[PDB]
C-alpha cells in the first residue's frame, strides 16, 4: 500500500472498451467482511440420522472468499451484444484484481442502541494461494458473486470444505487445512493490495449455431455409386420367398445414405411438460431421475452431458434435470412454483447432439435364420465411438464462465458441464479475514483461550479487470441472421433495469448462439 | 512437545552438559524478550506534592 489515512488508496473502474480484436472489461464493487465463527474453525458433518446420500464431514474457517466467476460481473447486457451477435467465438487471456479503500469498524451494542466508530490501527490480512494447495470451492456455482448491478453492496462468503468421510465419522486419510498456515498480507486504511493473472491457452467457446444438420450433409441432386440392402424378399406366385436386392440412394432415399459420421453420446433423462396436465400424479422425482453411483451413494446427475432439450414443434417438454434452470427476482429457497422459475433452452444442437430425453438409435439383438426373425433393441446409453461429433453447453449471461480440472491419471474432453472453460490453472482463490483484537485481559496470568474480542467488521471496494479474445465471422450467407432483439412494444417496466422501489432484476437468460455456421 | 534448549549454569566445572529434560544444552542461549506498558499517570491534584503515583490510566496492548 502507500501513504495516509486521509490519502486514498485507489480510484473506481469501471469500464469497457471494444478494440476489435481482443477486448477489455472492468468492474468495481463494494463489498462487506464479518467475523465468521467468533474467530474459530469448527468441523461440521451431517445431521445425526440422514440419507446414506446426504452423509458428508468437513470444516468451516473464519475466512471469506471472492468470486467474479459469473459473467453478468464482467458484461453489461448491452456490452453482451456486440459479443454474441457480432462474434463466432470468445475466450479470456488475463486478468488484474485488486482491493483498495479498506476501512474497518467496531461497534458497541449496549442497551438497545449501536454505537460504530473507525477502528484505525486494526488490519485485515489478504492472500491468494496460486500453487493450488487448498480445496478449491469455486466453480461449484454457489452464491456470494460480485453483483450483476454496479451499484449493489454485497457480502462476502465464509469458506469451508469437505473431506472424505465413512457416514457421519472421519477417515484416516481425511485432511484438514490452517489458512493461518500460509503466508498472507496485512493491510490497514491506506494500504491496497493486487495481483495479475494469465489464463493457459483454452479454445473459443463457440457462439455459432448450425446451418445444416448432421443427418443431411450432401447434395441431393446427385445419386451416392455405393448400395445398400433395400428389400429382403420377392413375391413369388402366391407367397414371397427369400431374395436380395439392393439399391443406389438417391434424394427420396436420404434416410438410407452412407455417411461418415456419428451423433454425439447420451445418457439418458426422463422428460416432464411445462403444462401441468400431461405430467404423471405421483412423486417421481428421486426415483425417476437419471443418476450415478459412486462409493455406495448415489447422486443426481442435474445438467448431466450436453444433450438437446426437445425436438422440432415440441417446446413444451424439457430434461428431468437436463436444463440449467434460473430464479426470477426475490425467488425463494424451497418448493417454488415454476413461474418463479427460468427454464433454459438448449435447441440448436439438435444438429449434433441427440435428444436428451430419447434413445440413442437401435441394434441387433440376435442372429437370424430360416425359422427366426430379426430382433433389436433401443440403446439408451452411448459412450464414445471413433467418427462422433458433437457440441459443448452454452455458457448463457449468467453462470460458470470456468471449473478447474480435477488432477487426475486421465480425463476426457475437460470442458465442464454446466458450461464454459476448463482450466488446469484456473484463477486462484483470494481469501481475506479481519484480524482478531482481543479485549480486556484479566490482571493475573492465564493460560487459556480467549473467548473474548473487540466486535468489529470490514469494508472497502474491489475491482476486476478482465481481457478477452474475439473470433470475428466471415459469411457468406446471403439472407439475414437471427439477432438478440428487445421487444419494442409499450410495457410498465424495462427489461434489465430497476423497478420503481429500486430492485434491479434480469428478465430472461441469454445464450450466446445466434449467428449461424456451416456444419 | 517440550523443552528445545536450556541454559547451561555458569559454573567452573559440567559434565555432559546436555540438559536432563532434554534438547540442546547452550552456554548463550536465545536472549530473553521482555516488554512492558509505558505507564500513563491520571489527573494530578493542582498544588505540588511529593508522592509515588497510586492513579494511572487503564490500559492494555
Ligand atoms: N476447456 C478445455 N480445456 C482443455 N481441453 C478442452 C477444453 N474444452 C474442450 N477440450 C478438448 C479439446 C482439446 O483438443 C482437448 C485437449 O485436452 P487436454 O489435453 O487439455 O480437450
Ligand atoms: N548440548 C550440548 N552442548 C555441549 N556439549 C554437549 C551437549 N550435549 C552433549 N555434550 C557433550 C559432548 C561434547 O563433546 C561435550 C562438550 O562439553 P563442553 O566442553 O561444551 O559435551
Amino acid at each position: 500500500g502507500a501513504d495516509g489515512v486521509g490519502n486514498s488508496s485507489g480510484n473506481w473502474h469501471c469500464d469497457s472498451t471494444w478494440m476489435g480484436d481482443r477486448v477489455i472489461t472492468t468492474s468495481t464493487r463494494t463489498w462487506a467482511l464479518p467475523t465468521y465463527n467468533n474467530h474459530l474453525y469448527k468441523q461440521i458433518s451431517s445431521q445425526s440420522g440422514a440419507s446414506n446420500d446426504n452423509h458428508y464431514f468437513g470444516y468451516s474457517t473464519p475466512w471469506g472468499y471472492f468470486d467474479f466467476n459469473r459473467f453478468h460481473c464482467h458484461f453489461s447486457p448491452r456490452d453482451w451484444q456486440r459479443l454474441i451477435n457480432n462474434n463466432w467465438g470468445f475466450r479470456p487471456k488475463r486478468l488484474n484484481f485488486k482491493l483498495f479503500n479498506i476501512q474497518v469498524k467496531e461497534v458497541t451494542q449496549n442497551d438497545g442502541t449501536t454505537t460504530i466508530a473507525n477502528n484505525l490501527t486494526s488490519t485485515v490480512q489478504v492472500f491468494t494461494d496460486s500453487e493450488y494447495q487448498l480445496p478449491y470451492v469455486l466453480g461449484s456455482a454457489h452464491q456470494g458473486c460480485l453483483p450483476p448491478f454496479p451499484a449493489d453492496v454485497f457480502m462476502v462468503p465464509q469458506y469451508g470444505y469437505l473431506t472424505l468421510n465413512n457416514g457421519s465419522q472421519a477417515v484416516g486419510r481425511s485432511s484438514f487445512y490452517c489458512l493461518e498456515y500460509f503466508p498472507s498480507q496485512m493491510l490497514r486504511t491506506g494500504n491496497n493490495f493486487t495481483f495479475s493473472y494469465t489464463f493457459e491457452d483454452v479454445p473459443f467457446h463457440s457462439s455459432y449455431a448450425h446451418s445444416q444438420s448432421l443427418d443431411r450433409l450432401m447434395n441431393p441432386l446427385i445419386d451416392q455409386y455405393l448400395y445398400y440392402l433395400s428389400r429382403t424378399n420377392t413375391p413369388s406366385g402366391t407367397t414371397t420367398q427369400s431374395r436380395l436386392q439392393f439399391s443406389q440412394a438417391g434424394a427420396s432415399d436420404i434416410r438410407d445414405q452412407s455417411r461418415n459420421w456419428l451423433p454425439g453420446p447420451c445418457y439418458r433423462q426422463q422428460r416432464v411438460s411445462k403444462t401441468s396436465a400431461d405430467n404423471n400424479n405421483s412423486e417421481y422425482s428421486w426415483t425417476g431421475a437419471t443418476k450415478y453411483h459412486l462409493n455406495g451413494r448415489d447422486s443426481l446427475v442435474n445438467p448431466g452431458p450436453a444433450m438437446a432439450s426437445h425436438k422440432d414443434d415440441e417446446e413444451k417438454f424439457f430434461p428431468q434435470s437436463g436444463v440449467l434452470i434460473f430464479g426470477k427476482q426475490g425467488s425463494e429457497k424451497t418448493n417454488v412454483d415454476i413461474e418463479k422459475v427460468m427454464i433454459t433452452d438448449e435447441e440448436e444442437i439438435r444438429t449434433t447432439n441427440p435428444v436428451a430425453t430419447e434413445q440413442y438409435g437401435s441394434v441387433s439383438t440376435n442372429l437370424q435364420r430360416g425359422n427366426r426373425q430379426a430382433a433389436t433393441a433401443d440403446v439408451n446409453t452411448q459412450g464414445v465411438l471413433p467418427g462422433m461429433v458433437w457440441q459443448d453447453r452454452d455458457v448463457y449471461l449468467q453462470g460458470p464462465i470456468w471449473a478447474k480440472i480435477p488432477h487426475t491419471d486421465g480425463h476426457f474432453h475437460p470442458s465442464p458441464l454446466m458450461g464454459g472453460f476448463g482450466l488446469k490453472h484456473p484463477p486462484p482463490q483470494i481469501l481475506i479475514k479481519n484480524t482478531p483484537v482481543p479485549a480486556n485481559p484479566s490482571t493475573t496470568f492465564s493460560a487459556a483461550k480467549f473467548a473474548s474480542f473487540i466486535t468489529q467488521y470490514s469494508t472497502g471496494q474491489v475491482s476486476v479487470e478482465i481481457e478477452w479474445e474475439l473470433q470475428k465471422e466471415n459469411s457468406k450467407r446471403w439472407n439475414p441472421e437471427i439477432q438478440y432483439t428487445s421487444n419494442y412494444n409499450k410495457s410498465v417496466n424495462v427489461d434489465f433495469t430497476v423497478d420503481t422501489n429500486g430492485v434491479y432484476s434480469e428478465p430472461r437468460p441469454i445464450g450466446t448462439r445466434y449467428l449461424t455456421r456451416n456444419l
